[PDB]
């Protein structure tokens, strides 16, 4: 019952999912549509199963366009998957149609935006080894964006770098400051929180729907929808708002904590620092918004800790099925319960309420991205 | 009426003063001894009249040593003052005893401490222009020591590289952070911090009291002095307390505020933003512990937005004299009263109250002194 605080599909409910557009299929109930998938996942109402399988066939390791937030005034909504499996010459009928699908769910927009996390070298780099990116001459109506964020082993490097230089014997600014802009650590930061900001206008001004992929669909992906969906909906300030995304679009949605957070492993080359940037990208947002969110610094940096501290049971192994073996979900109790004892100590006393910001229009002139001294001081 | 809020002197009598070993003379009250000084004035008891003219004519502009703050528990104290007369050879009687007299007024310590606020090459250029700093061995038991905090034409130029850095149309984050390192800003802003972590060091673990000199001892020597007061008193943390700081230490004792603030000559070599640099430091300990001030960042903004709008009277001139000749007392208002009308905004929610903290201890490794936002969004 503790487990059952934050069930992250009540979420759909929220943004009036199951409706005329969008259902939530139970087709991955045993994880045979993709294995690093939920239980449950929402597609467009007009598809058929055959269409969702034969994308998933076409999608890196099955992770098929799935529904991420659906924007309630108009229509607009985001999407994530992994990238496509076309090479230089491949194209996939039910991949297409499923693309297809989502864009007529928002009959407004003219268009769509596939906008793909990663460099564009990095894309010709994955397309050369027999994947790549979809071609705005086989999807009708796309418009085709990197968002030019680095993989997972170069933010490996950058923090590693920042750490080191953080830990000199008595250094001088001039010292420091070179450190810091040679880790890049402030660039990716910046990259993600723009790519966050691009969805978010791409969503709330045009009003069109966008579909993300990195290239397995879980780090990048799970970063920047994230941070686009705290940027358009109020929701996801709040306490219980926070608590879901994570379950949702970082748990469920199959974020490799257990490879990422070194939980059995700390040497290996599957070791990143992916969540903790995005907590880093809301620690930005507060700091520029001081009174938009209700909760203060020390709830994400306690988030932070028992995704390492493996004390509860949500953020192990490396999906739901992971989970569900390891029988979590019974014999362990939930990090969500144990914060909500203490909500005292994580409440931001600025904070105005639900009704008072709604979609939050923040600058990353560089200036205004900054060290995060209450983190780079828990490692 | 509104003038009589903030009364400099009364901070004298918080410390308990006179006393056994200070006194408030009378002797400058037509500014006869030191002109850039205020009518009412700290000196040892045991000390002539005699001696401490003696002294004022062996220090430039006659701004002879007196006393900044008195730590009560300890007897130790922080006095301040111009840069001696000394040229290469030439000593004084009256400078020498007048700084035995200081150190005798804590019995305690077998050695006294003074602090030069400048780089030593800055001093010695000061030496062979026939002033310069004192030798160890013509004084009684000094432990002398160079700050190396540069002068306001160095100041002025880090300030102006800074803006024009935040001002560049879009840069990377490579760009911004090189400029910043260029301008040398988060340097200087240290160094003020590691002054007055020095100072507040020397009269809290040593018990041994400090004498602090630049130049001419109104600009740097105001810096130092007042950001080891906040470090060391409560009392300076309150609202009540820094706007008593600010009238004392840098109103009263004579801090060119006009020339400096650009109120007269904008395009003056005189022009340097030294009180800007001083809001700095407290914000940087503010955001090292943000439960130790009663007031929040809007405060120090709000002070600094009057210091240049010429809207009232109290940093107009550049000295006690400057502004009674003048007669602003009676043609202007005070910005004390309109602030404490406005405390509602000003307030810390946070703020543990007075007994909770003592000596504060900030840490100056470069990554926790910061770019300020706030600030360089008001210029």
């Amino acid at each position: 019952s503790g487990w059952k605080l934050i069930d992250p599909i009540s979420d759909f409910g929220r943004m009036g999912i199951p409706n005329r557009n969008w259902t939530i299929t139970d087709a991955n109930r045993n994880y045979e549509i993709c294995s690093t998938y939920p239980p449950e996942i929402v597609v467009p109402k007009s598809v058929t199963l055959g269409t969702v399988v034969g994308s998933s066939k076409f999608r890196s390791k099955e992770r098929v366009p799935v529904l991420s937030y659906l924007y309630k005034e108009n229509n607009a909504a985001i999407c994530r998957c992994s990238q496509p499996l076309s090479g230089f010459y491949t194209r996939c009928v039910d991949d297409e149609l499923l693309l297809e699908a989502i864009s007529q769910t928002n009959p407004g927009s003219q268009f769509m935006y596939v906008v793909d996390t990663r460099p564009k070298l990095n894309a010709m780099a994955n397309r050369a080894a027999g994947k790549g990116y979809e071609n705005e001459d086989n999807y009708a109506n796309i418009r085709f964006r990197f968002m030019g964020i680095e993989n997972i082993h170069v933010m490996r490097s950058s923090l590693q770098k920042l750490l080191e230089v953080c830990e000199l014997k008595t250094p001088t600014m001039s010292e420091f400051l070179s450190g810091l802009e040679s880790s890049g650590w402030l660039r990716h930061i910046k990259a993600i929180m723009d790519a966050g900001i691009f969805i978010t206008k791409a969503v709330k001004v045009e009003k069109a729907s966008v579909l993300v992929h990195s290239s397995d669909g879980w780090d990048r992906t799970a970063q920047v929808c994230s941070v686009a969906s705290i940027l358009l909906d109020p929701f996801y300030r709040t306490f219980k708002g926070l608590m879901i995304l994570i379950e949702k679009e970082w748990i469920s949605m199959g974020h490799k904590f257990s490879q990422r957070c070194g939980h059995l492993d700390g040497d290996s080359k599957e070791v990143s620092p992916i969540f903790t940037q995005f907590l880093d990208c809301i620690w930005q947002l507060m700091e520029q918004f001081p009174c938009a969110f209700e909760f203060n610094e020390n709830f994400l940096l306690e988030i932070h800790d028992h995704v390492f501290s493996c004390q509860f049971g949500n953020f192990l192994g490396n999906c739901q099925k992971d989970r569900e073996d390891l029988r979590v979900y019974e014999k362990t109790h939930s990090v969500w319960p144990f914060l909500v004892q203490r909500k005292p100590d994580f409440r931001n006393p600025l904070y105005k309420g639900f009704t008072m910001y709604g979609v939050l229009n923040p600058s990353t002139v560089p200036y205004n991205i900054q060290f995060w001294c209450g983190m780079y001081n828990r490692f």
